[PDB]
């Protein structure tokens, strides 16, 4: 007896096929299932039109941090009335059957079924550019001072397309996002796309959405994620991999830094000591952007090779905003409005 029989046992509502919510609402089926609960598709009888409802699990941890992502959405929503930047819709919201729950706009695949859909050969370099300057413009517009809002959890699986021929998008998911004052949280960022001061422990602020959307646009391209690791230490190790031991000025503020690495005598990092003659990681900064992303070879995996809009050209371009957007340190780590001006984007 969950909810008067209206929840399972891990505070989500049990869907129905073909209920109707308030005379109002008829209820399609399940889109999708999250951490915050799950998300239906539904008929609105009033509006005329399809909609995806968000229902919070009926828990008061829950219920508390979906207050969060309502104020925040309604707070976008009224600066950007026009929806020319590139947020969801948040149409209302009501509790029903102990359940707070948030109506949305209806949307189409999202960046993960888009890959899927290639078999994980990755989308063509043109259409990354389309993506990445959409979400460049989308983080300018969170940085605005009135707003200085972190999504905090930006991953392919929250990026959707609005119509499934189209390369229009939007961000979905505010339910871990915060303001530059009002942080309340450590562990953050889903592991693959999480940034250095995150795993570090340290204060963050807006440039770990840039380091995430780095992450994305290489996967994106490439079919595959650029760091998968099962797990923090693993995480830290491939980001090292590719850009080499974080400097010393950063290590020496990191509350997490021992979790990784040690501090020599003469004053500088490494790799915290391995035993026994094992051998798992490349060392430091030798796996090259260079070779992931196939730059002078036909791209990932030669699949390019001889095919327009891939040329090296575009490939060392592309490959300069990645590495701008991957610096460790989180002050000089490119900008949305200085990303927004980078040459790959040039008309
Ligand atoms: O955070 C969300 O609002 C969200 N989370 C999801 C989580 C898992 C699967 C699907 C999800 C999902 N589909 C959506 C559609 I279609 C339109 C608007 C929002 C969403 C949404």
């Amino acid at each position: 007896v969950y909810n008067d029989g209206y929840d399972d046992d891990n505070y989500d509502y049990i869907v129905k096929n073909g209920e109707k919510w308030m005379d109002r609402y008829e209820i399609d089926s399940l889109i999708g299932k999250g951490s915050f609960g799950q998300v239906v598709k539904a008929y609105d009888r009033v509006e005329q039109e399809w909609v995806a409802i968000k229902i919070i699990k009926n828990k008061k941890a829950f219920l508390n941090q979906a207050q969060i992502e309502v104020r925040l959405l309604e707070l976008m929503n009224k600066h950007d009335t026009e929806m020319k930047y590139y947020i969801v819709h948040l149409k209302r919201h009501f509790m029903f059957r102990n359940h707070l729950c948030l109506v949305f706009e209806m949307l189409s695949y999202n960046l993960y079924d888009l890959l899927r859909n290639t078999n994980f050969r990755g989308v063509s370099l043109n259409l990354t550019r389309k993506f990445a300057q959409q979400m460049c413009t989308a983080l300018l517009f969170l940085a605005t001072p009135e707003l200085s809002i972190i999504h905090c959890d930006l991953k392919p699986e929250n990026i959707l397309l609005c119509n499934p021929k189209r390369s229009a998008i939007k961000i979905v998911d505010f339910g871990s996002s915060c303001q530059l004052g009002q942080r309340i949280y450590q562990y953050i960022q889903s592991r693959f796309y999480r940034s250095p001061e995150v795993l570090l422990g340290m204060p963050y602020d807006l440039a770990i959405d840039m380091w995430s959307l780095g992450c994305i646009l290489v996967e994106m391209h490439t079919g595959e994620p650029l760091f998968s690791g099962a797990n923090e230490v693993d995480q830290m190790n491939k980001i090292v991999e590719v850009l080499g031991i974080p400097p010393a000025h950063i290590l020496d503020q990191a509350p997490k830094a021992r979790k990784f690495f040690e501090k020599l005598p003469d004053g500088t990092w490494n790799l915290k000591k391995t035993k026994d003659g094992k051998r798992e990681y490349k060392p430091p900064g030798t796996r090259k952007l260079h070779n992931i992303l196939g730059v002078e070879t036909g791209g990932p995996g030669g699949r390019r090779a001889g095919e327009s809009g891939h040329t090296v050209a575009d490939y060392l371009k592309f490959k300069d905003l990645i590495l701008r957007m991957l610096d460790y340190d989180p002050k000089t780590r490119i900008q949305p409005y200085y990303a927004l001006q980078h040459s790959f984007f040039k008309k």
